[PDB]
């Protein structure tokens, strides 16, 4: 099964996921004199407020917290979209330590952790569907440094030792995405794919420039999650990042002079 230790990491998925060699992969590094503002792109509308968080689980790759996506309660439109993408889940990739965990890096650097808040564009009726589109989902891409403690991801992380092992889950209503949110919502955007296995190029990637800043004790608390089942011999959960892939045919646009 695929992985991101030595004998099952990024580098082997291509066996099993050509698409991997794809034209349109992520991450990508954002070199940010090559990217092109493009000033007929609109701001992002973020509309959270009816958000309904129901569950958090350890799916053995990261954790995710699901949401309640039948209605258009919390989506995405605006920035470089046509439509409305509704909020399905978050989740997170971080490192085993601070100087890398981030997926897309900017100008070479790389952040601590990145948190992707992934929707899907309801015209295609479920998720399912909307994954075998070139436009069918949007994916909100955070960066972390570590700093200061952020206190809407405190919520999240007093939770991690009740799903320490692949497979848990446990109830986790009303928790507010708001929460983590940067000040700014200036960002880049690309075409590329889903960064994990499978690795399927439907994504409209937007990647907001301003980072948050967790404390050092927030992200050690992500460290201590295991990639195996309960029983198992324990493999600590960290470095869950995909490297950077070939931009190829695309341009990296920029909302922001
Ligand atoms: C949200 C979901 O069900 N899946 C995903 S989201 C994703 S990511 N990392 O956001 O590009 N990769 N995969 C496989
Ligand atoms: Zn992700």
């Amino acid at each position: 099964h695929w992985g991101y230790g030595k004998h099952n990491g990024p580098e082997h998925w291509h066996k099993d996921f050509p698409i991997a060699k794809g034209e349109r992969q992520s991450p990508v590094d954002i070199d940010t004199h090559t990217a092109k503002y493009d000033p007929s792109l609109k701001p992002l509308s973020v509309s959270y407020d009816q958000a309904t968080s129901l569950r958090i689980l350890n799916n053995g790759h990261s954790f995710q917290v699901e949401f309640d996506d039948s209605q258009d309660k919390a989506v995405l439109k605006g920035g470089p979209l046509d439509g409305t993408y509704r909020l399905i889940q978050f989740h997170f990739h971080w490192g085993s330590l601070d100087g890398q965990g981030s997926e897309h890096t900017v100008d070479k650097k790389k952040y601590a952790a990145e948190l992707h808040l992934v929707h899907w564009n309801t015209k295609y009726g479920d998720f399912g569907k909307a994954v075998q589109q070139p436009d069918g989902l949007a994916v909100l891409g955070i960066f972390l440094k570590v700093g200061s403690a952020k206190p809407g991801l405190q919520k999240v992380v007093d939770v991690l030792d009740s799903i320490k092992t692949k497979g848990k889950s446990a109830d986790f209503t009303n928790f507010d995405p708001r929460g983590l949110l940067p000040e700014s919502l200036d960002y880049w955007t690309y075409p590329g794919s889903l960064t994990t296995p499978p690795l399927l190029e439907c994504v409209t990637w937007i990647v907001l420039k301003e980072p948050i800043s967790v404390s050092s004790e927030q992200v050690l608390k992500f460290r201590k999650l295991n990639f195996n089942g309960e029983g198992e011999p324990e493999e600590l959960m960290v470095d869950n990042w995909r490297p950077a892939q070939p931009l190829k045919n695309r341009q990296i646009k920029a909302s922001f002079k």
